[PDB]
């Protein structure tokens, strides 16, 4: 039966609300993951430039 | 320490992969919710037009 | 030499950040379109209950 | 009379569907930007290990 009772209809709206909230949650968890990754990136790059400099100073 | 071991770095990429997959999952669960809602909408509208017609036939 | 400058890396992560921002915006835009559609759906639902009752009072 | 026609309702749900489609597209676009950035990050990581080893061979 395609028709929803009032209770089914309110629960469906709730669930949609919840799904959209979870999407936003997961988008921020993704932003947090990239913050981590970028911090790693920056620190690797500082270590890389330091070692290039080391090698070239011992040229 | 901002730098990730190789294992931490592979796990971070994994987790990002997983987060993005979950977002896509939840977007499709949302599409499914709206399919439900629209089917309810259409069936309510058919019932509404039927009852308007009923009332007007008993005018 | 195929590896990025500091500025190129900074652009990359900013571009990622922008994409996530576009996703959030698109979701909160969905959330707001849905507030209005629930309202429209409810008007139809309750209008159905209305005609049904007027029909019953009239017998 | 403030309730929507059949066509207006059909537009509404199609507009929702489009927004979800835009979200999916934005996510799979993130997924593809990330494949390239992992590659760039890895080039830097391994280039670091490289200079470290050449430095050690040279003492």
């Amino acid at each position: 039966d395609h028709r929803l009772t009032d209770r089914e209809w309110a629960e469906e709206w709730k669930h949609l609300d919840h799904l959209l909230n979870c999407i936003m949650d997961m988008v921020e968890k993704t932003r947090r993951s990239l913050t981590v990754l970028r911090r790693c990136q920056e620190a690797d790059r500082e270590e890389l430039n330091y070692w290039i400099r080391r090698y070239s100073d011992a040229e």
